[PDB]
């Protein structure tokens, strides 16, 4: 049947606090590193990895394109460039369509298009207070919409100034061909097969992240079919996403979709 292991970019977190984005990033990867382990051990390993935004770390150290220690770096490295940015931006879960979404926010300069969740999701990112606006705009067209609080928001233009420092810092990885199947997020073409180096890592803050697309490719028979999901983290948030994109995508086909741990 085939088992893909997906790796979300700000899951759940909660026996001491972890505080502020370098420290939160670092418990998330370290929890998704071992949880992966865990499953192994009970002889469930993954086939093929899909990493969901900051995600695609740990995703890429998983299916051997970057060492624990190389995956660890690239989080603090892109976390603490982040940081200074703690609060500005936000994000919102729209119940629209990304070209109804696109639309909406042609208008927004510094709003982007964020996450393509599942045909009728889509999250918007950009300035607390223009996601704050967008979000009223929603409901005032008897619409849905509601807040994704995170300590710093990626995937929109407020990203394109620590591009430089991100190339920069990180120019001497030294990224392998996987080991195992990995489908990025990052591109809106699946098969630009990408070296997972400095570029890759400035490219992918900034760019939308492209979960949908990647979900309905491994669903797909094409490279492949894939039937088992299970979202390595400390509580489900993408389970809905996985299982509408697949149910819209190939209505007739059965698929499992599952979480790890659960609040
Ligand atoms: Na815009
Ligand atoms: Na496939």
């Amino acid at each position: 049947p085939g088992t893909v292991f997906v790796y979300s970019g700000r899951g759940s977190q909660w026996g001491e606090e972890l505080v502020g984005i370098e420290q939160i990033q670092l418990g998330l990867i370290g929890m998704q590193l071992a949880l992966t382990e865990l499953w192994c051990s009970y002889g469930v390993q993954p086939d093929l990895v899909i990493g969901h935004s900051m995600g695609e770390v740990a995703a890429a150290v998983v299916a051997g394109a970057l060492t624990p220690a190389e995956g660890l770096r690239v989080t603090a490295t892109r976390s603490r460039l982040m940081a200074p940015l703690s609060g500005q931006g936000g994000m919102a879960l729209l119940e629209l369509d990304a070209p109804t979404t696109e639309a909406l926010i042609a208008d927004f300069p510094q709003v982007t298009l964020g996450i393509y969740n599942s045909p009728r999701q889509t999250v918007i990112a950009g300035p607390t207070e223009q996601i704050d606006e967008l979000i009223t705009r929603v409901r005032a067209r008897d619409r849905f919409a509601s807040r994704v609080n995170i300590e710093v928001a990626p995937h929109n233009p407020a990203m394109d100034a620590l591009q430089p420092a991100m190339r920069s810092e990180l120019a001497d990885l030294t990224p392998r061909t996987p080991t195992i199947g990995i489908i990025s997020t990052t591109y809106a073409d699946l098969h630009t097969q990408p070296v997972f180096d400095a570029e890759h890592w400035a490219t992918n803050m900034r760019n939308p992240v492209h979960f949908q697309q990647a979900i309905a490719s491994a669903g797909s028979g094409a490279d492949g079919a894939y039937h088992t999901f299970i979202e390595i983290s400390a509580h489900p948030l993408l389970t809905q996403a996985i299982i509408d994109t697949l149910h819209s995508a190939q209505p007739g086909a059965r698929y499992t979709s599952l979480g790890t741990l659960q609040r």
